[PDB]
């Protein structure tokens, strides 16, 4: 169509220079000037591999252009000399007098050296031009004269985007245009992205590598190229800053995560790496005076579904698979909820490649039905061989041939076989649809850019139409496969979410508002008794959720009070688990010991919460707390959001803050003996609580639940569901374990205090009966499988073996 | 190089077993665009190696999905 | 022993994919044979005179005890 990107590049480069200089006449010695940058230029090379010094013309070059008048305005860059036009010419002549479709560097060099006296013939040049690859002129990858130190230690992101290498950056408008301003200001020019691992800081970059190529972007950028750099270190490392200088701003560099250059202007820059790695860098102003911050923070749910929609073609183009858009959310949500490493942008994606992956092989490997038949037939196999030894011609005999007869399943083992191959097929070809469609969308805007709008034509009208109607309807053609699925759902996201955490049951089945809804269900499942105290709780959650409170404020803050062991703590444990699917979500802040340099001590607390956003954080004895902390604590009720030491305040939107204490338990039990009523017992305790905290505080609370006392029949509520965890460690070995009222009533009683609540009897439950039940296993009395009765005795528990 | 898929195919190497969990996982990561190149990360002796010759085995018999089937693994040394 | 892993080696050299018609197929019932003939064997060399075959724990634990101390324990001691 013209001249390859790099001969290209060449001219726009000289012509620049013209302007620099403020010349009128685009002539030769400009684009000598740009091609003989290093020795390793290839207009070098070739050159003095050809019996002419490069160094002595170059030099004598810069020095015509030197003696150049000086024009203005609109006489600048005017035109271009007979020499040069005549030359650039006559090197399309040269790329066709050689297989190479189109005119590169090498053969524009050739060109000039005919153009320029004094120097080596086409002979020679042919000849040295030759002497170097031997090759022809098509470059799309791995192809490039490369003997450049950006082409030898850089990736061209300008370029990737120009053939449509790149993925689709979705999202970044801000951030993006942020940096097209910064790369424009001159103070300071040089715009670092400051974000953390994962949320897309390259993508900004390459996102704006494929604008410049649309010229999506300002003027200043419009035919800019970005090379991303990819690290006698320091020697190549000049090679390659010096190469950009050269290069005139007409380049921009990116280094992933010198000095001198910028003390110049001249190295237009654009990093990327850590806070404090920035903080570090904010330790040497010859660089923190140039550089502008740029925060990429990591997106939200929303945007993140938005940026995998984006996507979408792209992955399921390589799985030749199918990303419902339900599982673009699961793999969003539930790592934005459950994954505590990576960062949303990226661990999302993860999720979703790493689920398709896993359906793409089990679409290409055999079937279930299949495998099953394979190894019931081995079975009437090996019986076949082994029923046909000691003769016995009555009984083996037709045996031995109804056998074979049996052996028919064969033919399912074909059938089957074929129904797979047959969808396989259909499948087959689906992927190549897909393929053609991606093609055809590279094909399409590679249009749009060449104006060509010929091609892009029929392209987008006919060509897209069809193709996205052909994969469409193979897709729909295996909305019914005995033996497939090329859909991604929510299940396989939600198990390679589980294989990273815990229970798919929960990760996937429940979706927050079904989990939300019998919230008070699961709760009571391991909490006894205090119903109160999870209405409460779950009122205020359900409240919170549905959008009826301030969005700057914790999920819920609760204030339990009451007498010990009765509640409080299970049922904090318990929230933790059903509403975050761990008991892992919980953090606990024994405040009865941080009465030191509490404060200090806790920007620990913003890092728990830092990692797990989502979580449930337990104070302990709240009044036993200093002023200090009530304050942390009060702006964490307020607002939601917290200043740590370094500074990056962290989110506690997702967290549930509880709050226990015994302040009013006291009075609150000589309620319940003189049975006064329960707002009575409120009120009373309320004025108490008034006393030994700010009304802000008190005022912030969602709720404050009050735990009563357990009755008899709760304890033994209680022994039952401790006894479970027994039956299912038990469980393990078969062991049944089965107990007399009375031997759960003996617990219950042991178990319950009056003052320590049922905080005894796990330990009870352990050593009367755990302890006599483990001499029993290891003695061998209780084995595998039996079913051990529990029952009273004088002074414990007996156990019985049945016979 | 030595062709482990190669030796797998005659049954020169040791029979790997009790690590499809590995494999398998291994095979999944072959699979993806975005991270395709699987590392074993693991203390000497309990058998990393195994489990990429245990992964060469399975190619030469067919018990790896579409993709690999044919492929050939190569130890660098 | 020897002429048992060979074959084994064969087994898998039909049902991987070609002729499993001939020979390779199912021989997996006479074969037995051998398993047979290993193990009456084996009895018949159970003896003295050093015809030492078996390896077992005592053998193992006192290598064992050799890197640390009485097999008395290690072993034994359940
Ligand atoms: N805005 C976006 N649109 C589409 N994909 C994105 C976007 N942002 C990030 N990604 C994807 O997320 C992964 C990492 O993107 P990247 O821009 O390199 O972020 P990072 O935080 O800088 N990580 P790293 O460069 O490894 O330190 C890649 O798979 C990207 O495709
Ligand atoms: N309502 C309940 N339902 C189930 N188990 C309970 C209940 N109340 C108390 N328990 C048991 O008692 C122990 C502690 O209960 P918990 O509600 O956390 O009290 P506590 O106030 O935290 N005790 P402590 O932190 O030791 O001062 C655990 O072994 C629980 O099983
Ligand atoms: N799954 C297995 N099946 C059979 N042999 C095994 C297995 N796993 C480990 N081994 C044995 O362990 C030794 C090393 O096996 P190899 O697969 O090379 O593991 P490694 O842990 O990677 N070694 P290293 O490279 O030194 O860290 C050999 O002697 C093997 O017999
Ligand atoms: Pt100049
Ligand atoms: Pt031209
Ligand atoms: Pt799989
Ligand atoms: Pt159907
Ligand atoms: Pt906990
Ligand atoms: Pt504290
Ligand atoms: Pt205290
Ligand atoms: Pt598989």
């Amino acid at each position: 169509e013209r001249w390859t990107q790099a001969a290209r590049e060449a001219l726009a480069q000289a012509q620049v220079l013209a302007q620099r200089m403020k010349h009128q006449a685009i002539d030769l010695p400009h684009l000598w000037a740009v091609l003989l940058k290093d020795e390793r230029s290839l207009a070098w090379r070739l050159l003095e591999k050809a019996g002419a010094d490069p160094k002595a013309l170059k030099e004598l070059q810069e020095r015509e252009l030197a003696r150049l008048p000086k024009v203005e305005g609109a006489e600048v860059g005017q035109y271009l000399t007979s020499r040069l036009s005549g030359a650039l010419n006559r090197a399309e002549g040269l790329m066709e007098e050689l297989k190479d479709r189109y005119v590169a560097v090498d053969t524009l060099v050739l060109a000039l050296a005919e153009a320029t006296p004094g120097l080596p013939g086409l002979e020679a040049l042919k000849g040295a031009l030759k002497e170097l690859r031997g090759g022809r002129t098509v470059q799309t990858e791995h192809a490039e004269s490369t003997y450049n130190a950006l082409e030898q230690y850089g990736i061209d992101l300008t370029r990737l985007a120009a053939e449509g290498k790149l993925d689709p950056v979705i999202g970044r408008d801000e951030e993006i245009r942020r940096v097209i301003q910064i790369l424009l200001r001159r103070t300071k020019n040089n715009p670092v992205l400051i974000g953390e691992p994962g949320v897309g800081k390259t993508a900004i970059v390459e996102g704006l590598a494929q604008r410049i190529v649309k010229g999506d972007v300002p003027e200043g950028l419009k035919g800019k190229r970005i090379v991303s750099l990819q690290m006698e270190f320091e020697e190549r490392l000049k090679a390659v800053i010096q190469e950009v200088v050269q290069s005139q701003g007409e380049v921009i560099l990116f280094i992933d995560e010198l000095k001198p250059a910028l003390a110049r202007g001249e190295l237009r820059l654009i990093g990327a790496t850590t806070l404090d790695e920035y903080r570090e860098i904010e330790k040497d102003p010859a660089l923190e005076r140039r550089f502008q911050p740029v925060y990429v923070d990591e997106p939200t749910v929303e945007e993140t579904i938005s940026i995998l929609r984006g996507l979408k073609e792209k992955y399921e183009v390589h799985h030749g698979v199918r990303i419902s858009d339900s599982a673009i959310i699961a793999a969003a949500t539930l790592s934005h909820r459950y994954i505590t490493e990576r960062r949303l942008p990226d661990k999302a994606i993860d999720l979703i490649d790493e689920a398709a992956a896993r359906l793409r092989m089990a679409l290409e490997s055999a079937p279930e039905e299949i495998d099953a038949l394979e190894r019931k037939k081995l079975q009437l196999e090996i019986e076949r061989e082994a029923l046909k030894k000691e003769k016995d011609p009555d009984s083996q005999e037709r045996l031995k041939a109804i056998e074979a007869e049996i052996a028919k399943l064969t033919e399912e083992i074909a059938k089957l076989r074929a129904e797979w191959e047959r969808e396989r097929e259909i499948l087959r070809k689906l992927r190549e649809a897909q393929h053609r469609l991606d093609e055809v969308r590279r094909e399409i805007e590679l249009a749009e850019r060449q104006y060509d709008l010929n091609r892009a034509a029929e392209l987008r009208y006919g060509e897209l139409p069809k193709l996205e109607a052909e994969v469409e309807a193979l897709s729909e053609k295996l909305r019914g496969a005995r033996f497939v699925r090329l859909e991604v759902t929510e299940e396989d996201i939600a198990e390679i979410v589980s294989r990273w955490t815990g229970i798919p049951v929960s990760k996937l089945l429940e979706g927050e508002r079904e989990k939300l809804l019998r919230l008070e269900e699961e709760l009571h499942k391991r909490v006894v008794g205090q119903d109160e105290a999870i209405r409460a709780v779950a009122d205020a959650i359900r409240r919170a959720r549905a959008g009826l409170k301030d969005p700057n404020r914790p999920i819920g803050s609760f204030l339990f009070l009451g007498p010990t062991g009765v509640g409080k703590t299970e049922l904090a444990k318990t929230l933790a688990a059903t509403l975050f699917d761990t008991e892992e979500a919980m953090i606990r802040i024994d405040m009865t010991e941080y009465m030191e340099k509490h404060a200090v001590s806790r920007l620990q607390l913003t890092e728990a919460v830092r990692r797990r956003p989502y979580s449930v954080i337990l104070f302990d004895e709240i009044e036993k707390a200093h002023p200090d902390v009530f304050n942390i604590l009060l702006q964490i009720l307020d607002d939601g959001r917290l200043t740590d030491s370094h500074g990056r305040t962290v989110d506690f939107r997702n967290t549930v803050i509880i709050l226990t204490s015994n302040l009013g338990s006291p009075l609150i039990l000589e309620g319940l003996q003189k049975g006064w009523p329960y707002e009575r017992i409120r009120d009373e305790v309320f004025k108490v609580l008034q006393q030994h905290f700010r009304p802000e505080f008190l005022n912030r609370l969602d709720e404050i639940v009050v735990f009563r006392p357990l009755t008899k029949e709760q304890i033994r509520q209680i022994v039952e569901i401790q006894l479970s965890y027994l039956r299912a460690r038990l469980a393990e070995k078969r062991i049944s374990l089965e107990l007399t009222e009375a031997a759960k009533d003996f617990l219950a009683e042991r178990g319950y205090d009056p003052v320590f609540g049922a905080r005894p009897l796990r330990r009870v439950i352990q050593r009367e009966l755990e302890t006599p039940l483990a001499q029993k296993i290891l003695a061998g009395e209780v084995k595998e499988g039996d079913r051990v009765q529990v029952d009273v005795g004088p002074a414990g528990l007996v156990f019985a073996v049945p016979a």
